[PDB]
């Protein structure tokens, strides 16, 4: 299956940013959701599309390989390393833009509370498994959500399989990486839950993640395409009124790739 | 007596989900407990079965071998559905006027084990006068000494939806043939911190390079993943649990 | 003079649990203290015996040996027993809010363990030198205001159970050459317990010279405190709650002169 | 093309401190911002200059290299190591002046809440990317801010490129290090957000950061100049009235450099 | 100094001692505590009482006389805070956390600091408020200006006296202290929990990147410490700093120098 690395135009780099998809409720609110409203009963949960943060995905074309007929073997791009970080972490220091004061005469409350920080690099679409907080939640038109939901969907219903293959579509609260698949992807995520959780965001151009498995093989890019996926829900912004909106930020990716021969 | 590892047909892998057992108080509430109620005295503590999270267990039959035994070498594991806890809109309690719903938070217990036989348990009671309900398996002949250590309370995790998390722990005096890991984080306001990655492996070999050996060609997987409590609009609180993924690599080992 | 390790009959293991000594104020409350009450002044601080957690200790005899041979402690596995009991939030606790669950055990904790070839050596330090400690405890005597920072008179051995109150004694860092000790104080009213359990973790007890505790008279000394925090009952009154500690120690025969 | 390190006057050291630039609202309040005011609407956000912390920067001249004509080769100073620390951490124990009591008869509230701790060492100016919390924020005269802002500026507008080439000018909340550039700079930053986050400030003269990349090459100093950049927003001070001011501290740098031949 | 070979064989010595804390000691019963903390109405009126100000602790330890000369080189340190369990006294004139509750424990701003040097710790002055009037009996930054709130290079001192150098206006000078190793953490916040570790198993190596430790000038070793653990809240709500002693064990060896 996997043979030697090519040396000597044998390496390439992908550098890009993925924008967040927090719901964008009007022309002025890119990076924010709609304010969160709470259903009157548990069974009537019915979130609007613009209140639901979704997974981000980019498919990046790589230099075309195998332009001439080959015999029993091909080249594939192998993703070897990743640098990543959240872009615009200092924007969360704006505590003066019509937020809710911490106390009388105080500054605005900063973005804080529940966060999900997630990134993946793969040679194909991230494979997802559905899990629902509430199987009677009515998910809205324009989203791709677990179908034929049962009470078992609240813990594990193996019917709920999907590919992260569309932007602004797969709600964060419905889907996770499928650990039974993703052989050709490396994924990393942290959920920090709680209304008062402080954002802790590190930036450096000195940190590298190695994407090689225990056999020294990185993701292999099918069709000369690289799949990047992210979520960076940083917390909620609290308006003067008390209403709360999810706030997301963009994620930087730099991936180094090498040509690998495979049978 | 443990001899050489077979090479070549000599490896297998187990992959599965263990669903949580939080109490499931009605046909809509898989993954949740009944809302929690408080006794007015220690002597009147009588929790209903559907208010008690229990240990999860699966006995997984392996390919029949016979001697040779399956040896568990490595584990990948993670909690499945961590993002579901971002639902802050399903009739929860607003943090403040016009605010979002309070997220799942508070006391958690995250636990998993891999063994070649049932997890061995030791009983310890918060309150020795607690009356545990019909259909649970609980420390019997409890005394005030049961609040710190009573060696009578020995059991095997040999039944699903049976062994309440609050009365049992892994027995550190046994479990020679099991590897176990758990963390209790206590407090009504503790934030869930849940990591997911397909790049993390736990090695199950002891200091002598021997992994759990599967008696009768059976692998035992155990879990608890109490994530915290959900607060309803009324203020009532239910435990919330999530499923745990296990991938175990095994190899054939000659013994005796 | 420490000489060679014996190989081959050369090894033994000790396995046991130490119960917590929290004060046990009645026949139903083993593992709890009395409810905490507060003095009106520093000079009137007068805590009752059943309100003071104490250090736990076991002296464990080893196989008789008699360059001479001595038992050398090399490795320790340890963990808190019954961490999941702290999930009982339905037993006369104070609701965290209207219709809510009981407040779990939380706040000030002390988790400590030591392994030695002789009794743990203690130094007394008092929060308040005017505290009147109760009959049946062993406490710093002839206390002065200097006892609030460092009075070298306050030297003791942890040589008795249910006796040495946690708040007036610490391991003496000027002694304890023949013991290995480890402790964490986490202070504050709302601190969450964080309790880890696993049978895969070992502590090596060898010093920088490759030498472990050497057991005088073939006795091993195990000490512990596991104050996990406070339990708040329906009335708001607070009690210390403790749990037992498991120890497993591997020992080997060492020749000495 | 990087060649061999010169040995033997082949080494030099830079030592200095960067003062913080928090806004300095009067002649007594060096190191503090103006008290924070909250806009009446999200659209009307218009912070005053003395309410905005800015990035700090110093450019340090090194011993002059290449005084004689050379042929195809030059020497450059290469930055190899950094010692850095926040100067004055114990000042935050002043809880006895002009403060708001934590409770009846209690001590003053200490400096706490949102912090940004950042430093960089480079052979040229730090390259910046603009990200705005609110694209309709009116930034004040005397600051250098992202121009021609659009709603996209709330997540990622690639027009917003700058150099940290002026002190007291680039607002912290507008700008981050550009991860798509900065090949010749090493940067490190942490945003800890939240109204009540406690400052955690470590000092030691025993800690060293190595500035070499994966090829053993540090920042190379163009024109024999070293660029140091810092932000140390420690949190907010709370007045008796409840009014809150950012508080910053100075940062110490010690950089060891060696002469490197390059072709 | 040219640093030459280490002596082997009579070539080692050790120093073991404790430094008491200096929190202000406002009466004959309150050793280890400051005076209750009060709040001036303005920066201009900030006039802290001497017994309300914690100070750096220092000990100069004479070593065995040695004298191309030999100097004692500090190689390793074991250190810990003494009496951590004393903070479990929540029954002594404390403010109840809630109705019928236990006393509020020591919590809030802490500073834990220690240093080992072959000469006095070098200090740099930094003022929260340049208009603070430091009291008679303290050694404080002189000729303060508004620049003293960020960096005024005039404010240079030696930690050369006890009960003198207030913690809040002095830090180790990072521009000097070549011949010292220093370590400190400030943990701010009104409600921060103390987290105090003890063990006799932890050693700090004091050698720099060239394998050289502090070299003791005139055969004197300088130990310095601060252990402000947080504040104690009494029944009225008034708050006092509380400190604890620090243990030091330093191993030293003879080093030839020119
Ligand atoms: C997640 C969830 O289900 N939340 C609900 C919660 C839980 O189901 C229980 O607490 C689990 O033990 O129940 C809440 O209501 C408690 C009361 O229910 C009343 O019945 C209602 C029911 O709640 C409605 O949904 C239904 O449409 O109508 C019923 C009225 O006939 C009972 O009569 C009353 O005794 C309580 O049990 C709760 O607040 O605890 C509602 C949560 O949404
Ligand atoms: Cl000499």
């Amino acid at each position: 299956e996997v043979l030697e690395v090519k040396t000597g135009d044998s390496i390439t780099e992908v550098e890009c940013f993925l924008t967040p998809e927090m719901g964008d409720p009007d022309e002025h609110l890119r990076g924010f959701s709609k304010s969160i409203s709470i259903s009157d009963t548990f069974e009537s949960d019915s979130p609007n599309r613009d209140m639901l943060p979704c997974y981000s995905v980019a498919r990046i074309p790589l230099p075309n390989l195998n332009e001439d007929l080959t015999c029993g073997n091909i080249l594939m791009w192998e993703a070897v390393t990743l640098k990543t970080e959240v872009i615009g972490v200092t924007s969360l220091m704006n505590v003066h833009s019509n937020g809710q004061a911490t106390h009388d005469n105080g500054a605005g409350k900063p973005v804080q509370g529940t966060s999900f920080h997630f990134f993946s690099v793969g040679g194909e679409a991230l494979e997802l498994q559905g899990v629902l907080f509430n199987y009677r939640t009515k998910y809205p038109d324009g989203t791709i959500f677990p179908k034929n939901a049962t009470v078992q969907s609240q813990v594990m219903n193996t019917e709920h399989k999907a590919y992260l293959d569309k932007n602004k579509a797969y709600p964060v609260e419905c889907w996770v990486p499928d650990p039974t698949r993703n052989e050709n992807t490396r994924y990393f995520g942290t959920l920090t839950g709680g209304e008062n959780v402080p954002p802790v965001l590190h930036i450096t151009n000195t940190a590298t993640t190695v994407l090689l498995d225990e056999f020294g093989v990185g993701p292999l890019c099918k069709g000369d395409n690289l799949y990047l996926s992210a979520v960076d829900v940083c917390g909620m912004f609290t308006n003067r009124s008390g209403s709360q909106q999810w706030r997301g930020l963009s994620r930087y990716f730099k991936v180094q790739l090498r040509k690998r021969r495979v049978k």
